[PDB]
């Protein structure tokens, strides 16, 4: 499935979507790239969308 991340960063925002084969690989997914920009915050994940927003 297609899932969607929502950032709302500080230095880094954006929306942007990765196939997954499910959410709890795009949560991992997700993850990765935001820790490569070290980026962490508080953030809601709703199946409904398959889509994660994070604020920082």
């Amino acid at each position: 499935g297609q899932y969607k991340l929502i950032l709302n960063g500080k230095t880094l925002k954006g929306e942007t979507t990765t196939e997954a084969v499910d959410a709890a690989t795009a949560e991992k997914v997700f993850k990765q790239y935001m820790n490569d920009n070290g980026v962490d915050g508080e953030w809601t994940y709703d199946d409904a969308t398959k889509t994660f927003t994070v604020t920082e």
